[PDB]
């Protein structure tokens, strides 16, 4: 019987920050459990479902939230690509593949599948760039969206085996969570509340808002902006809950190095201990690597590349070296000007 | 037999649907006629009674799908719901048009006789429409192809429904089902149809000095255009002329106004406000919505342009913080939400008892 606070604490153990989005997923999961426990509600009232939509830059942890949250979930869970889907009548993979994919973790059971949770990533890619029907029916941006319109609410869909039974499974009680890096969307929101004046004299010129981070603009996202981005109004309606993330800053990246349980620093420490050596990272060293990552715009994913190169030489001669007790990493080795300290 | 009269059946529909009078009467008349034709199965009189398919056109969140669900409850005949997007032209991986009848058989317990007198609802019918360049120099299977295959099925034909799908899989005598008495109701939100209607009813002019109409920006809303819908406009949208003909009666909805949203919040049997109240009751805390608060959410929902679905996001966002801390906090017996909480200027009010 987990509660919103309990779910929040468990999620914070793996991913830090993103408090705004953490409350959205925690409350949604708690509400889902209550509905599953009591469907009729003993009052003749049918409880609906509220789908979520995640809008954040790449490397912000959108997929990390679903993976970590999946462990706590006690119901079947699955992930989707959103890029391999195709409209009915075309090669590839129909949208129905999401439902059957969930059955993989539910031992192919309809009863348990109806109470599962489905998460789709990379939803931004499936969007009509032209914002209107093209000369030929799009099979990746518009075709997939139309099929998903009716698949997000009820619409009992067949489940092709793995021979033609096509067992029916209800999708009315299956919560749907969406998420994707809507590239360029930040500009759509800005243009809506950026300028509303003319050019020549006699115009109510308005001062442009000071430089605002991408996270601030996304915080003001509304369905109108999504429509102009290439999302049909029907699809937006299916996703009432809207949450946005914030780009990681210098302080956020430094925290991700130690605070997370599965942080890259902890993983490397255990790796060295496997062969019989201990590794430690100085506070200054962590700050240097974090700053370098943002300089190259590589993001959070780059933290693993910088550290790998810095310790590449040490790991080459680490197991071969004998009579070694500890390894010290400072700020002078991040830039490569000084060889990492080693004691015997 | 005690066949429900159109007025009685319409009253039940009002319980789950609000702000819809033209569509409720059309559906009530067609369903009532369906029962009458069932009694006269042998058509004692020389003249044989036919069927009149319906077509629903309206914006998103207008109650097109909700009407089919609520009506299916009263319909004693097997009722089925199908998606036009999944359907494709025959001979392809996508589901064929014959699958519609297959699903109906399951609802009737493999009873072919009962399948003859049935009602189907092809939701998202507007999806299968000729896109730009109606001629379609290329072969279209998920668009015009579906409409062509639906010409004989909607009008009525003997389709050899496969005997699989929950029954004996091996090859056997394919069941013969006649769709000459199945009332087909197509419903979908034809996006962009309003623009085509305006180009016809509303006269347009270019640039000039005399005999030119400026046509100021402030004109009739798109709702009025949808009301005066002509089959010619539908053909220009992408529907083949032979397809629109199968649907003689066409009922159009109207965009929900501010007053309509308020009624939908309480009057419906399963309303948005009542759903949240029950959710809070499970943990042991009551929920109440002030009259002024309902007005604020309704007004803010209209600007969303997402139909009735907008109310779901407005109430969820306002109560996002309430539900996140309510279970953790104890000694809570009720929550009061006023107008000052909808706009977010003041946090939700709570009383400890
Ligand atoms: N806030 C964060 N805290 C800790 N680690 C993070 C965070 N954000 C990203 N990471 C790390 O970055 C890795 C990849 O990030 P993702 O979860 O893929 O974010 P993403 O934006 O969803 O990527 P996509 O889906 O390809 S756009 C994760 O496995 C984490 O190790
Ligand atoms: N007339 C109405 N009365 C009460 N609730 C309504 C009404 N219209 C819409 N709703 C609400 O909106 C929800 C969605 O209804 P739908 O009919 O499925 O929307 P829709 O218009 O069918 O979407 P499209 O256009 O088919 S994609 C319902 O479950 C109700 O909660
Ligand atoms: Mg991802
Ligand atoms: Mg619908």
């Amino acid at each position: 019987l987990p509660t919103p606070h309990e779910i929040r604490n468990h999620l914070d153990d793996y991913v830090i920050g993103q408090e705004q989005a953490k409350k959205v997923l925690a409350v949604a999961v708690y509400n889902h459990y209550k509905r599953l426990r009591n469907g009729d509600t003993s009052n003749g009232v049918e409880l609906g479902k509220s789908n979520i939509l995640l809008i954040g830059p790449t490397g912000s942890g959108k997929t990390l939230l679903a993976e970590t949250l999946a462990r706590l979930l006690d119901v079947p869970f699955t992930m989707a690509d959103a890029t391999t889907l195709t409209e009915a009548g075309y090669v590839g993979e129909d949208v129905e593949n999401i439902i059957q994919k969930l059955l993989q973790k539910c031992d192919y059971d309809v009863q348990k599948a109806q109470r599962g949770i489905v998460y789709i990533d990379e939803i931004d890619k499936i969007s009509r760039k032209s914002d209107n029907p093209s000369i030929t029916r799009d099979v990746s941006g518009e075709g997939v969206q139309q099929a998903l319109l009716k698949l997000i609410e009820g619409t009992v869909a067949a489940v092709p085996p793995q021979q033609q039974e096509f067992l029916q499974v209800d999708t009315s009680k299956i919560l749907f969570i969406c998420g994707g890096a809507f590239a360029g969307l930040d500009k759509v929101i800005s243009h809506r509340v950026e300028t509303g004046s003319g050019i020549g004299f006699g115009a109510t010129v308005k001062a442009k808002s000071d430089k605002a981070s991408e996270g601030e603009l996304l915080a003001q996202v509304e369905p109108e902006d999504l429509i102009k981005f290439g999302l049909i109004p029907e699809f937006i309606g299916r996703l009432p809950v809207v949450a946005t993330l914030n780009e990681l800053s210098e302080e956020a990246l430094i925290q991700i190095l130690k605070e997370p349980k599965n942080a890259l620093t902890k993983q490397y420490q255990a790796l060295f201990n496997l062969e019989g050596v201990d590794l430690e990272f100085r506070d200054e060293a962590l700050d240097a690597i974090a700053k370098k990552a943002m300089a190259r715009k590589t993001g959070a994913r780059g933290l693993r590349s910088i550290v790998e190169a810095a310790l590449l030489d040490t790991m080459y001669d680490l197991p071969s070296m004998e009579d070694v007790e500890k390894v010290v990493i400072d700020e002078s080795v991040i830039d490569g000007q000084s060889e990492p300290l080693l004691i015997y």
